[PDB]
């Protein structure tokens, strides 16, 4: 059950004027491409807060990675989910080598030693890369039973260029006529059950492939991608979502650089 929204004030959308003319932000089977300027965050925030919405963000941080952590918490504080619930869950080897970041009202931290529990306690996953800060609004804009973010160094390449594993012998295989996008696996996520179901697919097709005696390109993203192409998420997220600025500079088409490298 949904309750009603309340009364709010807001520029009416207008029919006649597309949001943006730069940019594609549908793709041919219905799902938004998350841009600035397509989204109404008042009305977004609104929906999921009304729904006592719970996100879960993961990241993996090993070895060396665990320095990553400081930054990419702090970050997160000021620009991922900001008035919602947020459950970070760290996975790493170093337990006691974990920042004691504070966080807002709401939010908490799990640090897990390297499941069902993820059912029970959150509503929507996300799962980035920890070498990574927020530079700007990660919001419920991104929630949607599935999503994948376009690969920043891709875009605007054709799909023959797209670094897809292309050998048949691999799980991961796609064929030069054959693709949507190039989704990066540094940022992607849905509800719990896409998201288990997704990274289930991925393990068995990567032990399939190792049984084979056979390492896709680019390992656990190339599987991805292959899942992405026959399970069409239900959202995408355009490249302001994970960016390179030192290696891509500033283009005119992002309005916004939220989620990037660090350098
Ligand atoms: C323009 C260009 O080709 N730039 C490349 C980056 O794409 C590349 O980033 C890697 O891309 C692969 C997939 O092709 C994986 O996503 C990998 O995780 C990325 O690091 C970098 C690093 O190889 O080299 C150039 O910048
Ligand atoms: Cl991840
Ligand atoms: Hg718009
Ligand atoms: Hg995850
Ligand atoms: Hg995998
Ligand atoms: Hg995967």
């Amino acid at each position: 059950f949904m309750v009603s929204l309340p009364r709010m004030v807001y520029p009416q959308p207008k029919v006649l004027t597309p949001c943006r003319k730069d940019v594609l932000v549908v793709t041919p089977w219905l799902a938004p491409i998350v841009w600035e300027g397509t989204f109404n965050i008042d009305i977004l925030n609104e929906q999921f807060r009304l729904q006592n919405t719970t996100i879960g963000l993961t990241v993996f941080a090993i070895k060396k990675y665990v320095a990553f952590l400081k930054l990419f918490l702090e970050t997160a504080e000021k620009h991922f989910m900001v008035g919602h619930r947020v459950h970070y869950y760290v996975f790493t080897d170093q337990p006691a080598a974990v920042p004691r970041v504070t966080l807002g009202t709401g939010r908490q931290l799990s640090v897990l030693e390297v499941e069902r529990r993820f059912l029970s306690e959150v509503d929507y996953l996300v799962c980035v890369d920890v070498d990574m800060e927020f530079r700007d609004h990660v919001g419920v804009e991104i929630l949607t039973p599935l999503f994948g973010t376009l690969h920043p160094s891709f875009y605007g390449s054709s799909r023959e260029a797209f670094t897809y594993e292309r050998r048949p012998q691999s799980q991961a295989y796609i064929p030069k006529d054959e693709g949507d996008f190039y989704y990066m696996g540094a940022f992607f996520g849905g509800s719990v059950q896409e998201v288990q179901r997704l990274t289930r697919a991925c393990h068995q097709a990567m032990m399939v492939d190792q049984a084979n005696g056979i390492e896709a390109v680019w390992h656990d993203e190339s599987h991805l991608n292959k899942y992405l192409l026959r399970h069409k998420p239900t959202k995408v997220l355009s490249p302001e979502y994970l960016w390179d600025q030192q290696l891509l500079g500033w283009p005119a088409v992002l309005r916004k650089l939220r989620f990037t490298a660090v350098p």
